[PDB]
DNA sequence: TGGGACTTTTTGA
DNA sequence: TTCAAAAAGTCCCA
């Protein structure tokens, strides 16, 4: 199934990662360096950790002949110093180390055979004899969903210290590389960006936090690394040194429309007006890991500070319904269908891309709210033409193997009075700031989020004033400076993190709710002329900015 | 083949 | 009993 080019790491990230590991190695006062790749693959690094260190040995030949062992130190036997004391690989698939031990075999090219110390196992269950020096790799990605259960079960009973709930493979990898470290060792891998936003990294970040010195992180956001592959990828270097000071290197991508393979080193795509660069104190990190620069931090500060409440303060948050199968239970509102179900049962039903700010699109689908029927002998036709069609896949569904749900009924149908009232609603994965007052009783799936102002704040706020700030460009920025980038200009908009979002109350509340009113106003006409929207909105992004003194 | 529009339901808790 | 998180996303066209 992985035999193709994809899953193969660029030779600029390969050589950036593993010249950032050895640059300064002391190869006189340790000749003996052990450096580890446990998901090597077919060796994409460690090949190229043999070239580094056959140069490093090879401009030191002399130095180390009078040093240590004269007869030992020659360049001829360089190559067999390194494979038998140096180089260490491990992977679970059984042609990739043929091929990778053929490779290395192949560096030099009779005597007695070369131990080449390469391992097919699973690197997350080896006992491993021995602590390393240097660790570096491209760990593979596995989300909740993917993974075996009985291989989940092991990871939930041994790595419970970075893994649980929807956690992903790869944070055992970071745990498995940090604890087979040595002291003064340096770590250098690239994974997933995720982790460092996501509710499930909260305890990989804890345990990276409190275990190892956190050089620099090159976060690419929502850059294409891998052709073809739908993954926003960082790097991350960590060593375990001795140090009074621990201050991070961030470097974060501003153009995320660049072609990596096109410049000569990733040096220098850094040092370049393509990325920013700052400094983070790991002492300062939270569970949460802010990585902006001053203006920003500046910025969110000052927000945090003069806003004493927060949405889930205030609100009432909810997913949308999941039927468990769309296509059971969504139908167009025009399809001749319909005619056979109840308008009692009909619910309307939008996605994502039908909210805008402010506002909803009317709705073009139905959902049949299927848990109302209570008799298979009535409403038949309803499950014998239209939600029947998909028996089989339905009675698949979790809760109808386990008895809890009738095979017609939806998976998790959610309580109806929650979405038969007016609310808020917003996309759960948007370029932008897209909240919406919602008049319709509309329902959705869970890609679309909603929540209502508990009774008591309803004095306080209203659903006028929030759409206001919230789709504010002061209010954008301000929450996607922590918000979990998931792909080229797309931000996740979930509520552990959008429920964390602060909100403010002052002298230009009359007014910011005014122009919210306005604004709806224009938009809900037949004839709307929506321009001058978007001078409603300047003049609110002013008060806003009055009011929080940014 | 790479970029852009759009987003299901499986799953642990 | 029933919540909400999760992109080695998914899909299509020029
Ligand atoms: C494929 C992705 C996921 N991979 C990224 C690193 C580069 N991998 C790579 O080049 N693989 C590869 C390439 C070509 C071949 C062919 C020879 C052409 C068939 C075979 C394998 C991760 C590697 O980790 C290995 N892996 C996965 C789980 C896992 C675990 N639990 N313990 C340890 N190693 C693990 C897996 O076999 C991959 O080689
Ligand atoms: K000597
Ligand atoms: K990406």
């Amino acid at each position: 199934k992985k035999a193709s080019g994809i899953y193969y790491t660029p030779k600029i990230i390969v050589d950036y990662i593993v010249k950032k590991t050895l640059k300064n190695h002391d190869i006189i006062k340790n000749p003996y360096p052990r450096i580890l790749d446990i998901s090597c693959g077919c060796g994409n690094f460690l090949l190229e950790v043999y070239d580094i260190l056959y140069d490093l040995f090879e401009e030191n030949i002399y130095e180390l002949k009078k040093k240590y062992d004269e007869n030992y130190w020659t360049v001829d036997n360089i190559h067999r110093h390194i494979l038998n004391y140096c180089i260490y690989g491990a992977d679970i698939d059984e042609k990739a180390i043929s091929i990778l031990k053929d490779s290395l075999t192949n560096k030099k090219v009779d005597e007695s055979d070369i131990k080449i110390n390469l391992f097919c196992c699973d690197s997350l269950k080896k006992k491993w004899r021995y602590k390393f020096d240097y660790i570096v790799g491209n760990p593979p990605y596995i989300g909740h969903k993917k993974l075996e259960k009985k291989y989940k079960k092991f990871l939930l009973e041994k790595y419970s210290e970075v893994y649980k709930d929807k956690a992903d493979l790869y944070f055992c990898f970071y745990k498995k590389i940090i604890d087979i470290l040595k002291q003064g060792g340096i770590g250098s891998v690239i994974t997933p960006r995720y982790f460092l936003e996501s509710l499930s990294g909260k305890d990989l970040r804890e345990y990276i936090k409190s275990n190892v010195n956190v050089q620099e992180i090159v976060d690419f956001l929502g850059a294409n690394i891998f052709k073809n592959i739908g993954v926003s990828s960082c790097i991350l270097t960590f060593d375990k040194k001795k140090t009074k000071e621990t201050y991070i290197d961030v470097f974060k991508i501003k153009n995320e429309d660049i072609c990596i393979n096109k410049f000569e080193t990733l040096e220098e795509l850094l040092k370049s007006s393509k990325f920013e660069h700052f400094n983070i104190n790991q002492r300062l990190l939270s569970d949460e890991w802010i990585l902006v620069n001053k203006d920003d931090e500046t910025f969110y500060n000052k927000i945090q500070e003069k806003c004493k409440y927060s949405l889930e303060d205030i609100a009432i948050s909810f997913q949308g319904i999941i039927t468990g199968c769309d296509k059971a239970f969504i139908l167009s509102k025009d399809d001749v269908k319909l005619n056979l179900v109840d308008d009692k049962f009909l619910k309307c039903w939008i996605k994502s891309k039908n909210i805008n700010k402010y506002i909803v699109d009317k709705s073009e689908y139905r959902l049949i709210y299927s848990n109302d029927i209570d008799n298979e002998n009535t409403n038949k036709r309803i499950l014998d033409e239209i939600i029947g069609l998909y028996k089989t896949k339905l009675e698949n569904r979790r809760e109808c193997k386990s008895g809890i749900r009738k095979w017609y009924e939806l998976q998790w149908g959610r309580e109806k009075l929650f979405f038969e009232r007016k609310k808020i609603m917003y996309p759960y994965k948007s370029n932008e700031n897209r909240f919406a007052i919602d008049y319709d009783n509309n329902f959705s799936s869970a890609d679309v989020y909603s929540f209502f102002i508990k009774e008591e704040y309803l004095d306080k706020f209203s659903y006028e004033y929030l759409v206001g700030i919230l789709n504010s460009s002061v209010y954008d920025k301000y929450f996607k400076i922590t918000a979990k980038k998931m792909s080229k200009n797309i931000y996740d908009y979930y509520p552990n993190k959008v429920m964390k979002i602060r909100i403010f109350r002052d002298n230009n509340y009359e007014e910011i709710e005014n122009l919210s009113k306005q604004i709806i106003s224009i938009l809900l006409n037949k004839s709307i002329d929506k321009g001058k929207v978007e001078k409603l909105q300047i003049k609110m992004d002013n008060l806003i900015m009055d009011s929080l003194g940014i």
